[PDB]
């Protein structure tokens, strides 16, 4: 089976909706954040809320519900965190994992550049190819769902291949034609 990672900035919304959805379809999936820290917004000429990666979703929830339970349920982050709590203990940060994947999917260009920069600045002697794909998804609950569909549909297609390194270029193109999207693609090595 393919090992897949899905990566946004904070590992709270887009990467976690896609996480949920890929796992519910049977995929081997982990998810990560490329930011320095996790941030979540609140009254928005305010400084948002910040927590180190490795902080539990449960405690973040608890920290916001005791800050203004109504506010954070209206803007749907209590919901979001409740949902995340059930998948895994805490947001994880991509530049500190040592997990290895066949495909890492980023949801925006800044994340895509942080991932590719990060792996280039490594290097070992596995020489094993990992494919980094960007599939743009907008950062709100609604588009996180829609983006999870599009991501799952693409993985589902790549998971048919028994020779992914030689098929992938061509699958990317069919998919781009059929969903009318641009998929950035890098090949990196572990
Ligand atoms: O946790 V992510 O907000 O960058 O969708």
């Amino acid at each position: 089976k393919l090992a897949v990672a899905v990566v946004c900035s904070s590992n709270m919304n887009r990467s976690m909706e896609a996480h949920n959805f890929l796992a519910k379809k049977g995929f081997n999936v982990r998810s990560y954040g490329t930011g320095e820290r996790v941030k979540l917004p609140g009254m928005a000429f305010d400084k948002p809320n910040v927590y180190e990666f490795g902080t539990k979703y449960e405690d973040i929830y608890r920290d916001l519900e005791s800050k203004d339970k109504e506010f954070y349920t209206q803007n749907g982050l209590l919901h979001m965190l409740d949902r995340n709590r059930r998948i895994k203990k805490c947001p994880e940060r991509f530049q500190d994992t040592k997990e290895q994947f066949d495909i890492i999917v980023t949801v925006e260009e800044r994340v895509y550049d942080l991932v590719v920069m990060h792996m280039e600045s490594m290097e070992s002697v596995d020489n094993r190819p990992v494919h980094v794909l960007n599939v743009d998804v907008v950062d709100n609950a609604e588009d996180a769902l829609m983006g999870a569909f599009v991501i799952t549909d693409m993985i589902n297609m790549m998971a048919k291949s028994t020779d992914l390194d030689n098929d992938i270029d061509e699958l990317i193109q069919e998919f781009e034609e059929r969903r009318k999207r641009v998929i950035l693609h890098s090949v990196l090595f572990y």
